[PDB]
């Protein structure tokens, strides 16, 4: 049973799923720019429902919204987008990595007490009871680490998460910064007793060395090439490079542990970002319709079977989030 | 004319003022802990109005709320507390220092464009038009720097502020981290054309070397001993030490450029902080009634005249914020 923003749905009902996307997203601090960067709800609702309908048209029935608690997460809004289109959306519980999250609060709590237990309580409540007194439960726990290490701050969340996972069985999806720490996250979470069949190490497409992936897959966890379409930003590689590594892994029988997504942001919070035309190519295909329209057909063209595509897009998510 | 959350008030109406306090405050990230750390509005309103009334009983008619945009600032709430008690409250516009603020957003904007102009637009609008479409205007601009330097991130705000100051005349109050950068802030703001008679370098009581203060006062700016009562936390000195430096400066005729406050937080956002009894003495007198009840009477006992006390508590704020 997967927990979505509109209630629990049987794993069989999940269908084709995009395991890591962002309906709305805001970098910490966006709320302080509310005067000139307010949230136009009607505009957002219209834009997001349109994208939701575009996904449903492509066979995608479920989206896992990976937005951390400190990056604009809004379950009520997600629920609104879901009830208006029929698109199933799971939301998360967790904080972003130390490098970009709103870290002051829990760094403070950690100095005056047991932040881990507090973080554990938050996650447990949001997963089993609800978020902000809305009854909307998180369907996944979101974890994130920095590029050079899983910082002590971040480890507070990893430890709390592993515990909620053991006692709830809820799935865990993560963020790896600039193609590193995938093996470490997997090692850390599994050593803490977390179920490797309910863990998805994200942004693994950020590294182009298959050895890095296999070394992460060794832990039994699933890995996600979830920034397909984002070619150039934040150090990411090109899709050509992503598919090269992905086909190699598929050729080594890893289909059952590979997932695909875009890490797209349907509607930004704060003032709309100014995209310099020099970065236009890098974000050209960075939208939720890219995998369906270009990627899957391309994989088939290069030899990937329909069974493997079904495995990555339906089989894997049904098991990981169902 | 001073701009408060309930409208403009003549400088003569300001009266005894606490130039740096926090009705509500939350460390960035507190919003992500909304499930277990929600804002109990009625409780907050009751507690804050009670403190407001306690201040009015002591002759204090005005409070300058220094809460940055990214630390829980809520003008509507402040307005509510003001209309319910008659206590005049000015609110601010600005972001916290890089060390503890929600810096991700504007650091991002600064990489894709001219963050300074954007920060300038925000401040200008909030000071001259209103905040979040409420009509409530900021009566002061809040600036903050780190301990080892005024970082490039922070300088974006200093530059934008100096510009709004020149064209609006609005006052500027600041945050200095761990007793440093006072001279630099004053130097920087004055070199940018900002009116030194409308600048108040805060947390100057964080340094116990009078040379440091005089060296800051050289710029014609006013300085605030605004953490009176906080003895031990975040590196702060004891009040005995604060008053030693303060009496020395008063003995050197600086009364017209010295202000007093507590940097208190009436109601915390997020889960109530857990105060280890070991820190009980350090925060014992860290509340808004400390200066009125213990400090001013003590100054008088040690030779400070009533004229000087009136200068610091009424004369100075009328000029700086009026
Ligand atoms: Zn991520
Ligand atoms: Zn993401
Ligand atoms: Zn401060
Ligand atoms: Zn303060």
């Amino acid at each position: 049973t997967a927990q979505t923003v509109t209630g629990a749905v049987a794993a069989a009902q999940l269908g084709a799923t995009l395991p890591h996307e962002h309906v709305i997203f805001g970098y910490p601090g966006y709320a302080g720019d509310v005067t000139l960067g307010p949230f136009d709800h009607a505009a957002a609702l219209a834009s997001c429902t349109e994208t939701a309908r575009a996904l449903l048209a492509r066979g995608i029935q479920t989206v896992v919204d990976a937005t951390p608690n400190d990056c604009g997460r809004n379950p009520a809004f997600l629920r609104e987008v879901s009830e208006a289109t029929g698109l199933q959306i799971l939301c998360a519980t967790g904080f972003y990595y130390e490098g970009e999250g709103a870290t002051t609060y829990f760094k403070f709590r950690a100095s005056l007490g047991d932040a881990e237990s507090e973080i554990y309580e938050m996650m447990r409540t949001e997963v089993t009871e609800g978020i902000a007194g809305t009854g909307i439960r998180a369907g996944v726990i979101k974890l994130a680490s920095s590029r050079d290490a899983i910082t002590p701050y971040e480890q507070l969340f990893f430890r709390a998460a592993a515990r909620v996972q053991r006692e709830t069985g809820v799935p865990i999806i993560t963020h790896t910064q600039e193609g590193q720490q995938g093996p470490q996250q997997a090692e850390l979470l599994t050593s803490l007793g977390a179920d490797p069949a309910r863990i998805m190490i994200g942004h693994m497409d950020g590294n182009t060395d298959p050895a890095y992936h296999r070394e992460t897959l060794r832990h039994g966890v699933s890995i996600a090439f979830d920034r397909i379409g984002l070619q150039g930003m934040v150090g990411t590689p090109t899709d050509a490079e992503r598919l090269s590594v992905l086909t190699t892994l598929l050729g080594e029988g890893y289909a059952d542990r590979l997932l695909l997504s875009h890490d797209s942001i349907w509607h930004w919070l704060g003032r709309p970002p100014a995209i310099p035309e020099a970065a236009l190519p890098a974000v050209k295909d960075w939208h939720p319709l890219h995998i369906s329209d270009d990627i899957l057909p391309d994989l088939r063209r290069r030899g990937i079977t329909e069974e493997q595509v079904g495995q990555m897009t339906v089989g894997n998510p049904a098991r990981l989030f169902g």
